[PDB]
């Protein structure tokens, strides 16, 4: 039996095509996963190849929670520390946020999606350590989903990284993975530190995954990610009525790729929804404005289809 849930699949398709239309986009993709089993509930693409599987993207801000999580798990930072987050340069190359945040704690780094903060946390680890961590998340490790033209992704050997490259990978540029590989990686956050393999078949019990983070680390990071979708966070466009939503939004240059990925209920997650809109030419181009609304309706609808009850009153 296939894990595909046709009610979610149809919702994904309808909300995908609507969003692609309004933004006058080249193409798009949606992945919906069971957050506790890794089952693929929906996989929707606009006409052409299976892009969810075949097209490698730079994850941008969507990688940031993993770097934060690794720094907390290793004890290289904590929730009290405040980092100087002034923009900086490494040699001629700059690292900067969207605003000058002079200092931020770890919650602030997630909430404001700080390149500077995330890059300084990554810099507490050696290149080799970060390379192995990215490889362990599945980056550069092909899924063998059984589709033609599947991507392995891009993960350059750590021996060839310049110190600027480590920093830029920590905020999601210079490594690449499919949307399906990215949605997979989020299972390490949702399933209490345990990365799941993903499946196109129904699973009567969660498969054996592998531990990436301590359960306490994963729980703490999910709580931090809710700040992203509440006022003051960069991802308010993916807020869902009735629920706490942990999410990230991102925009990559190639013309842009707009991405929004998240999970809910944040404390006890049941669904991961990932949306990518390729080359929006109308009504905005940022991940929040372009991919946030389809994410918001697909997540809200999935929760309802699956009968998950709201955790807070409906405004």
């Amino acid at each position: 039996a296939l894990s595909l849930d046709q009610r979610i699949q149809t919702l994904a398709y309808e909300e995908l095509n609507k969003a692609v239309e309004y933004h006058q986009a080249k193409a798009g993709t949606v992945v919906v996963l069971d957050a506790r089993t890794g089952e693929i509930l929906a996989l929707a693409n606009t006409p052409g190849r299976n892009r969810a599987v075949t097209d490698m993207i730079e994850p941008g801000s969507a990688i940031k929670p993993f770097v934060i999580a690794k720094a907390l798990d290793a004890g290289k930072t904590d929730l009290n520390e405040r980092l100087n987050t002034q923009p900086y340069k490494i040699g001629p190359s700059p690292v900067r946020d969207t605003h000058v945040y002079p200092s931020l704690d770890v919650r602030g780094i997630m909430q404001k999606s700080s390149n500077v903060g995330t890059s300084k946390l990554s810099a507490r680890f050696g290149a080799e350590e970060m390379y192995d961590f990215y490889h362990e998340l599945g980056i550069g490790v092909r899924m063998h989903s059984g589709f033609p033209g599947e991507t392995a992704g891009l993960l350059r050997n750590w021996r060839r990284w310049r110190p600027i490259e480590q920093a830029t990978m920590s905020f999601g540029y210079g490594l690449q993975l499919s949307l399906l590989q990215l949605a997979r990686a989020y299972t390490a956050l949702t399933h209490d530190g345990v990365l799941l393999p993903l499946s196109f078949e129904k699973q009567a019990v969660a498969p054996q995954g592998k531990r990436i983070f301590k359960e306490s680390t994963a729980r703490e990071v999910r709580n931090l990610m809710v700040s992203v979708t509440e006022p003051g966070g960069t991802g308010t466009a993916g807020a869902v009525d009735g629920f706490d939503v942990g999410a990230k939004t991102g925009t990559a240059r190639k013309k842009h790729v707009a991405t929004f990925i998240g999970f809910a209920p944040a404390k006890n997650p049941r669904v991961i929804v990932a949306v990518t809109i390729d080359e929006p030419t109308a009504h905005g181009y940022y991940g929040g404005v372009v991919a946030g609304p389809p994410f918001k309706k697909i997540m809200g609808g999935s929760l309802n289809i699956l009968g998950i009850s709201p955790t807070k009153p409906l405004t």
